[PDB]
């Protein structure tokens, strides 16, 4: 079934999107902005207008291109690739816009059907307001006529969208057949012009002051227009009308006349002001104030140009409102839009030249094609003759309306099932075919709110910001998932780089606020609340809970954002594991374990405090909750920032090995275990204590984290004394130097060792050693003074041990901190005493000990 | 030493803010403010701008009390307050508001001098842009004089503050007492007016056409300035000047003229027009152009006006400059601010309505003293004379000028120090009693920088939109840390309620917006990317990485507010933990495990999968790293997201009991255990495999977490198949009902069980239970068909379970997936096989079982 709808990029994707940018905007208004532009600002307005829809047509390919295509429309695609929340923000800001899209084109019918059709026929008889009441009530005719229309009978709209496309074409054709054949034979469309004020031609026959009747030179009614005798019996005419002429001027010169020249420049009169072609002879006197001069009809700027035009660019994302009906999306529907652009894009950039260089300066000012004896003005350039033209734009833009009063409520009643808003779930309910019922009604009364304001130079700019806020939101979605590196954002695209994403939103973005700067804010507001609500409601979907939840759904997102990716860091920064041990009490037995942790990290970073209980887990359930309430008011009480396990386990050892290994979620793991060192070893009867001690000395080596193992921490400084003066005595015995010198500096850093200063007694060699520790403190920008000691089985390991001892009590005795490097526990546990005593004796006169043991790649 | 600078909120915090918010403004510009707006309109400006700064110091002192107060400036409360983050943003922002503060009160010093005290001293001879040129010049030499006296001798400057404050409130005091005494005796001011245009009184002498010497009329020195023959021989006098009067006008009415009626509306001429009192007489003659008639010196407006006024309301942060010497910081910094504020905005309330009501309405608009002979306006009214102000005035603005160009490079120095930002460290450095050496000399630039736009008019709206940033992000930090719950933020103020500052942030956002809206684009763009770059710092410091560590620090942060919180939610809703078991060749024994664990979940929520590897952990590192890769590739191809531990144990039983209770980061915990059946329990030999899934019921339950042991799951579909049709046989067998409900739906929101029904075989108290099963499923809107079927120590077991099995098959025999509620596990470890028999009787001859058992809180 599938294989039959299979449609090559062009049928596929190109006549959906082509069929849907050709607006009316093309007709009705290119040549009113080409004349009070001038040629070289219009060119502007079409490239930039142009240039932000190609970078986001490149941008909605890249987001073509990541993963597979949902068979729904453009909204499901959005969806699966930036999430709902995006996937909502953009279903409802180009839902308003292509209600509003329906508006628009619902009163240029309306316009093209009563000012160029049929005059006669109108609501309120002839000035300006009666044309908007005209329009009021024609549109809302029109209006009900579309809705009933859409509502019985989509299956026709279907069958005549060829057709609606097919007047499109054709017109297109017939504008360029007139713009070539003006090169040797224009067409004859005279225009009255008095002076450099230029005359409408609805009512005047000849341009001529006094028309000849039967032998005799009775004046003409531009007399009666300009003179109210009628009969030039002694007239009294105006000012201007006296002074200056009146001219037949060829209102189409040829193609090679040569007046681009002439329109190359803005003219952007205010309301009100009489258009004057720059170029014929003119008199100055002025006060003669007349209803046949033809007016400025708004008051113009080219930030009021720019956001009239811009609603003739947008639908580019129905060129994938068929992807469920193709081949290959990925590959079909990027060069299919990009295609579709180019050949739009192109055809505007022409048009605007031709008709530069082809009509009058004055005619193209005219919107409501006066002067020319009201045909529609670039009608005039045609080859059968402007009804062609007249016609096919009607029936054209009634079509678009057709389709836009099919597209909006589908896509609103899509927004509505996927349950992602709540409060719309309303509108979900559809009819026997899946026709949304009762959100139709809803998109009618908004193209009615619309349709009040009858006046398209109104409506477009709110329809433009509208589909500029989509567009914005589907170019930073793409950005911000490139940048942060976001999950399953694969956008495999030969030509899709975070930069021109960037440079489209950044371009139309500044359209926005160009175009209006409250309006602009308003939306973007609008698109924040919803982009919350939405992502409220999903955490409360998800989780249970609105803040909790959205707190948790942020920190699982960030784990799996840190999941994949390099397991190594550039810098090394200890992450502690505090191993608290538990007395028969169930109390902390060395709270100076959380002070020292606590002073180390100084509150920043990762701790996770860990501690073993022992007994059987089915009936110490009540203690495990007390005890862990225990540590968590301890950890309060000391300044510790971080998080608790408790482990009941069968044997101490085998807990503690467990939790070594086991702390921590994937991805914030710890990587330093910071133990107590076990006073009192050998005054102990049971050896149990000390070779528990040995038992995770081996399990932390072997798991590669670093080790602090402090000693004698009942006389570690608590966090509200301080010191005065003292020296961190760090002594780089051997190797694993970056830790050992990194720590102290870490020390320092909290105000408690922050009077403090810091000596380094290293162990000619070591005048080699000299130097590079020298550079390491020269970079460090820290006051460290380095001082080089030069220094050279049991019964020598003790005869070296008291060397070590006489050396570092001789130096640092009175030291406040002596940091130590450690040696290896034995390879075979049998000589663990021997091992523990041969610390010990290292560590034998010293009031704190801190010996550290790295074990790991530390840089 | 700390109590003696105790200072009471007066002494402390009010007289540094009250001499900082007294600026120029109040003096050079007021008066002209109230004549170009009318009295109405400044009042509504004098009020916006006064209800800005209000709730901006109720912000700020949230922020005061919240917390112990540092030592340090206001930055560094803000700091402690905000983070660092918003600690840079309002530092930089708040200092270049410093910086052009000084340029202003340098300009407003020179404007003083020049204009009103010697006008004859000039660089550039008499015209507009000689007084720029002048100022440009007369600029920069004070502002060298400026900087060289704050290098040698800043004590100076202390010890005179008091005279400069003492300076301003005598000016204001003397503006007081000449509004009072001009009610009965107001001074005689005059002003000579040429019809309703006002003339200049700079160099005429007498308001009368003809001034007669020596008993001769000869004509006024005023005809010399209208007429050029001077001597009235036939003289030539323009059309106005013989058409019109020139007449003495009181510049100075009583405060009881009335005037006030005639004052209260806007005039917000553009540049150029002459000045028109609106009450005397005029001629209609124009043309006659002359260089006496005094201009509207600046196209002005309400949204220029309000920039213009609003940097004479900026300086409340200065309150809390003098923060070390107070002695109830969170007491007397919020009394001193606020009550400071009100008396300012007192004084410009009252003298808004003064000036109103007892100055000319054609006095007031003109800026630089003009037809008054020169003399300052409000100067005017002043009871010994304007000489009086005109000093005070520039004695108090150098002043102010010096005292800005202390406090910012002091401010500078401070956010060097901090080492928030790196790129600023070069500023750091300091002289030889800490003042900032090498910053001065860029507060001096920037300075230099704001003088070269020589006019306090342009210069205002910059300084206020940088002081604006700095208020907005004081209110958004607070608003945002209340509302998100961000810990250690308790605001302990009686009337800080986070809607008063929402309400701050909004009113001032829009003042920014008002005055500005591209300047007010610059700063917000500014200061977003200070925030991330600090951020960002801030990240690569702590963790070691930029974005890694940005990651890293979002979790962080994320778990700990998820910590402070209520246990439960309101909401149930399963968080997985997959038991994985792997065989002795280290391969997952079960994958249906993890397909099952999808589906289940369907990609969204937390699922830790858990696994123990029998052996020694010393040295089966390697396997471990190994196992867990293939358990990662396993998740991934399962389309399982989330996290993977492994635990090598001595003793699997004790390795689950351990992953059982130690797994997830304290507030990202699991709460369901899913387990695979240990299908073929009898056939093995060894009785270790059936007790060990008894051993993990009973921590299961005793843990309070759910269970879902899957039976029979090599038959469980693969996330490629789907079904077409099924039923998922929910039996609600007894209680723990909320559980067996709620899981069928989330099966059923995934695709492969997206295609089948759902019967519920409950197992006339049944039919009491039938009530109650429908008002469940007609609440959660999901197509489920519920029947009732009535049902009313081993033998009687067996010989009920085969009842159950009866039933059970009899209704489900085809069904695709029979839930099934749980029997515990019996007290006495004996009746194990007797225990694993009935359930294995109880699930005889059902293809897929997924036994349920709740044993927690379940809602
Ligand atoms: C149609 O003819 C009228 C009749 O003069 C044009 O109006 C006048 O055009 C001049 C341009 O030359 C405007 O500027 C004037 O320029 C002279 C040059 O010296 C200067 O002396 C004047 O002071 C003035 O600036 C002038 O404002 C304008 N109106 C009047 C009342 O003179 C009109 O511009 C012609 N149409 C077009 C499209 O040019
Ligand atoms: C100072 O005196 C001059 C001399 O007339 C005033 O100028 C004129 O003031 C009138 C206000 O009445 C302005 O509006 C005119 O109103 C009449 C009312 O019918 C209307 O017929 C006119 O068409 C016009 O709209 C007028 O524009 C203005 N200028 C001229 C050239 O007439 C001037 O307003 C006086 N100063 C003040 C502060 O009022
Ligand atoms: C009107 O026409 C006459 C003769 O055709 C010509 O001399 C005159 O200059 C024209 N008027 C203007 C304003 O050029
Ligand atoms: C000028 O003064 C004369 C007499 O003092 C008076 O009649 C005339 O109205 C005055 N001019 C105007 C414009 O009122």
């Amino acid at each position: 079934p599938t294989k039959t709808p299979q449609m090559g990029t062009f049928m596929g994707v190109y006549l959906p999107c082509l069929q849907n940018i050709f607006g009316v905007i093309l007709f009705l208004r290119l040549t009113w902005v080409v004349g009070t532009a001038g040629v070289l600002q219009a060119f502007a307005i079409v490239l930039i207008c142009c240039c932000c829809t190609m970078l986001t047509a490149i941008s909605m390919s890249a987001i073509a291109t990541n993963g597979v295509v949902p068979a729904g429309g453009s909204y499901f695609m959005i969806s699966r690739a930036l999430g709902p929340e995006f996937g909502g923000a953009v279903g409802l800001c180009f839902y308003l816009g292509t209600t509003f899209a329906a508006a628009m084109y619902i009163l240029g019918a309306i316009e093209i059907f009563l000012v160029y059709i049929v005059p006669r026929a109108a609501i309120f008889h002839s000035e300006s307001a009666a044309m908007l009441n005209n329009m009021r009530v024609y549109g809302t005719a029109f209006l009900v006529l579309m809705v009933l229309v859409v509502f019985i009978g989509v299956r026709y709209v279907n069958k005549f969208a060829s057709l609606f496309l097919a007047c499109v074409i054709v017109s297109i054709l017939a504008i360029y057949a007139g713009a070539i054949k003006s090169s040797f034979a224009p067409p004859h469309f005279p225009v009255c012009m008095l002076g450099n004020r230029t005359l409408s031609s609805r009512h005047i026959d000849v341009c001529s002051k006094t028309k000849e009747i039967n032998n005799m030179t009775v004046p003409s009614k531009l007399w009666g227009f300009f003179c109210n005798s009628s009969q030039f019996f002694n007239a009294t005419c105006d000012e201007y009308f006296v002074h200056n002429n009146v001219t037949s001027i060829q209102g189409i010169p040829g193609l090679a006349s040569g007046i681009i020249t002439e329109n190359l420049w803005s003219n952007y009169l205010p309301k009100g002001e009489i258009i004057e072609k720059p170029s014929a002879k003119s008199s100055d006197v002025l006060g003669s104030l007349n209803h046949e001069y033809v007016l400025v009809d708004i008051t113009t700027s080219f930030t009021l140009l720019v956001g009239i035009f811009f609603p003739s660019v947008t639908g580019i994302m129905a060129g994938s409102n068929r992807s469920g009906d193709l081949k290959d999306a990925q590959k079909s529907i990027p060069i299919g839009t990009i295609l579709a652009i180019l050949t739009t894009s192109f055809v505007y950039l022409s048009n605007v030249v031709l008709f530069g260089a082809c009509i009058e300066g004055v005619v193209l000012r005219d919107k409501f094609g006066d002067a020319v004896k009201g045909n529609l003005v670039v009608g005039t350039l045609s080859w059968p003759s402007p009804w062609v033209i007249v016609i096919g734009s009607f029936f054209s833009t009634c079509g678009a309306g057709l389709q836009s009063l099919t597209g909006a409520p589908r896509l609103l009643q899509a927004i509505a099932k996927d349950n992602i808003i709540p409060f719309l779930r309303v509108f979900g309910h559809s009819k026997a075919n899946g026709e949304p019922t009762w959100a139709l009604l809803l998109t009618a009364a908004i193209a009615e709110l619309g349709i009040l304001i009858a006046s398209l130079d109104l409506v477009a700019p709110i329809l433009s910001m509208f589909f500029l806020m989509c567009y914005l939101f589907v170019n930073l979605a793409c950005a911000l998932q490139t940048l942060l590196r976001t999950p399953n954002w694969r956008p495999r695209f030969r030509y899709y780089h975070w930069a021109l994403s960037f440079m489209g939103m950044s371009i139309c973005l500044a359209l926005m606020f160009i175009s209006s700067w409250y309006y602009a804010i308003v939306a973007m507001v609008i698109a924040g609340m919803i982009y919350k609500y939405i992502e409220y409601q999903g955490a409360e979907k998800e989780w249970g809970d609105g803040i909790r939840g959205l707190s948790l759904s942020a920190a699982r997102f960030a784990l799996l954002r840190l999941e994949e990716g390099p397991p190594h860091t550039k810098n090394w920064r200890p992450q502690l594991l505090v191993l608290l041990k538990l007395d028969e009490d169930l109390h902390v037995k060395h709270p100076r374990l959380l002070t020292f942790a606590s002073q180390l990290k100084a509150g920043k970073g990762l701790t996770i405090v860990g501690s073993v209980i022992v007994g059987n887990f089915l009936e110490n359930y009540g203690e495990a909750l007390a005890a862990e309430q225990t540590i968590k008011h301890l950890m309060e009480a000391e300044k510790v920032k971080g998080f608790c396990q408790l482990v009941v386990a069968a044997k101490l050892r085998e807990g503690i090995s467990h939790l070594i290994q086991s702390c921590g979620l994937g991805g914030m793991k710890h990587n330093t275990v910071v133990m107590g060192w076990p006073n009192g070893w050998r005054q102990s009867e049971d050896a149990r204590a000390w070779k528990t001690f040995i038992g995770t000395v081996r399990v932390t080596t072997a798991a590669h984290l670093a080790l602090l193992v402090a000693k004698n921490i009942s006389f570690f400084p608590s966090n509200v004394e301080q010191f005065s003066e003292g020296n961190i005595d760090v002594w780089w015995i051997v190797h694993d130097g970056g830790m050992l010198m990194l720590l102290p500096f870490l020390l320092k850093q909290h105000k408690v060792w922050r009077k403090c200063s810091i000596r380094i007694f290293t162990v000619d060699n070591s005048i080699q050693m000299k130097k590079d520790l020298a550079t390491f403190l020269y970079h460090l920008r820290i006051e460290a003074e380095v001082e080089v000691v030069e220094m050279h089985s049991n019964v020598r390991r003790m005869h070296t041990a008291v060397k070590l001892n006489e050396v570092i009590v001789n130096k640092s005795h009175e030291a406040k901190l002596v940091l130590l490097n450690m040696p290896g526990p034995p390879r075979n546990p049998e000589g663990d005493e021997n091992y523990m005593e041969f610390l010990e004796v290292l560590t034998e006169g010293l009031e704190r000990v801190l010996l550290v043991r790295g074990g790991g790649s530390e840089v």
